[PDB]
């Protein structure tokens, strides 16, 4: 699947491309963050993965980090590092989704609609990194 | 407009039968507030009216001191009506349905709203109570 | 945990109650039909168990039918001590606790949730009743 | 004056179309596939100009592309400005419909009306009087 064709269709707007910097590490983002989204990797123009996350920034400081951390499955750490390596394009793409609550006597009950649209996308394109 | 079936039907719970005290002014409840309700009120088991409200008991206070007319420019009809038919000997009941509220969040903030907003005119338009317009 | 309190608290509406005759036999069930509920088992105006149904009638009838029939097979450990309960002479009352639905349409579709799973859920962490195996 | 690509970035709207001129001075027809309950924004030279909503919105823009040949100020307005040689965009934020069914039936409400007068409020964009 081509990104930029969902994009337009689903509604997710590019967020970053991730770069290597002059030590081959991968530069830290100065962008605002975004909250409560569904998240699509693509490599040179093709989608990937479908992620959902609350935190994107947070998000991608994992992957950035993931495959590093000794103290912690990092496979998709591993492989967005070998394709930046090899020259590929990794991009992060985002749809905005949001929160829903009902209070009643029972308390309050919360819905991430990020819950309900991450299994929706994966079976409508499944993704190769989506096992 | 009988109110035991609509009651069943629609969860409506009596909440409380009024009555006068010796000077002619309605008794004051001891009863656990109910907050966020439609409310109906009943006459000799008729439905005549039906209302919504954040405070039940403050809103029966309401009826109860309304006629007095602290404030003249308050609607004292529906209070009017209530102590006549007292008045008369009538039974008069408040019954109240408990509503909720439902809340979303964007990148902007939260929205919120009391479903009493949105069954209000609802139950309005279904039951054509003769007290409503 | 007693149900008068219960009832009011959290809006629970009485919606029949079982009774046994004189050759001890559950009479039948005349009743309107209550659809998408939290229901609520008392005996002795004691909350035992909390449940959740598409079909109010059609589930008691389940219990009574389990019963009159003597039928070991259901899955009739609620059905068994309902039973004792009948036969200690005890009070078996049902209550109802409407629920409704909830949808979301996107580009995706549309996503929908029956809030009696939402409630069920809490209402057995808040409760515990007895018959509630968590 | 906000500029149209912080705002999208910011706020998820995405750039839906861009309008032209055929040779006869009419705007092209629409090409794209349709959206549905959208919070819009129209941009010219990439400044936000106007905050609008709509239940689909190749209906909206085909409106903005007839209205001055049948109010039509914004029409009119798209119009000039594209024969000035500006370029004119619409972006859109994707929005959705909460239903809720209950013994009174079906209340629905659709989050166009809720987010629309904040963007306008936020914004407050020029065509926005």
């Amino acid at each position: 699947h081509h990104m930029k064709e969902i994009a337009t269709e689903y509604s997710f707007i590019k967020y970053t491309e991730l770069e290597l910097d002059d030590n081959g590490s991968i530069k830290q983002l100065s962008i605002p963050n975004k909250y409560n989204v569904i998240y699509a990797i693509a490599i040179n123009d093709e989608l990937v993965y479908i992620g959902k996350t609350k935190n994107l920034r947070k998000r991608i400081n994992y992957y950035r980090t993931a495959i590093n951390r000794k103290d912690k499955d990092s496979t998709k750490s591993a492989l967005i590092h070998s394709a930046l390596k090899e020259g590929s394009k990794v991009e992060f793409y985002a749809r905005q989704c949001f929160n829903l609550s009902m209070t009643n006597e029972l308390g309050t009950m919360t819905i991430a609609t990020i819950d309900l649209e991450a299994p929706l996308f994966i079976k409508l394109f499944n993704p190769p990194w989506n096992i």
